[PDB]
């Protein structure tokens, strides 16, 4: 049971700190309890900015689950780091939305594992 | 049967909006049909810039194959969006070609699957 | 025998152009002789500066081992780039260490694939 996305997740669809799950297109994803850590097979790069309206870039592997309610029941997905060791999720920066060409960050295809217990 | 470079793309291969298919040495990609879009397994990263000669980058997983001509026999492909949904490619950002170190951008080896029609 | 990475590598862990192999956590990279080429399955973002004030950001898919000595015995990998065909390793871009968000550049599971010969 190799969990696969089947949305794609393009730049435009994020908000400043998450998104939401339903856009991958997986049920396995949209059905994760909160709290759950996947980390990706493909990286998932963030803009982010510390001042003055630039754009600096930054990667991540990880996603944890936060989850959904009736207006979202997929709930959303937040990035950042797992530090396997300690066992412990740290969100990422913010993404900041500019004029960025839109791109797909993460394409259809992209492998999901869970890594938390 | 998978499909495989077998040449790197170096950054200072790339023109503003393409790249020439014989770079990637692989007779698939070459004899490809004009239009065939095809998804990476990994990230073709592309440097933009929307002003002030700054450079930001840009990811884009996807490829479209633009039928060669008699000086350019193998073609080219230009980088973009594949909407798997719509069935539409959308090409990508111009690459900005300044003063970044030479990088092997997609290295021998990377995965080429097709995936229009 | 694929060789994969067990330990994450982190942006804060790198030095200017190499970090210590240890890291990875793997005892086969650990044993890799000096001049020992790997190319990864994963994009090694790493970060530079023109020098006026930003961040930019290159990719590497090669790693070449140098050997240690008595502080750091099992030595250290510079990114970089293998020219294949002409069997050469040329160390790529400096990094440039400033107030970015902590990354992990390569997680856990990274495949390294052993180039020269
Ligand atoms: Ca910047
Ligand atoms: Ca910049």
């Amino acid at each position: 049971a190799p969990i696969m996305t089947q949305g794609s997740l393009y730049n435009d669809s994020l908000s400043t700190n998450d998104f939401k799950s339903i856009l991958l297109g997986s049920t396995p994803l949209d059905i994760a309890p909160d709290g759950a850590v996947f980390q990706l097979d493909r990286p998932l790069s963030i803009d982010y900015s510390l001042g003055t309206g630039d754009v600096d870039r930054a990667v991540y592997w990880h996603l944890k689950k936060f989850a959904g309610n009736a207006g979202t029941p997929a709930g959303w997905f937040r990035w950042g780091i797992w530090d396997n060791f300690n066992k412990t999720f740290t969100d990422g920066v913010a993404y900041y939305s500019d004029e960025q060409p839109r791109q797909i960050l993460l394409p259809v295809g992209t492998v999901c594992t869970r890594v938390d217990s």
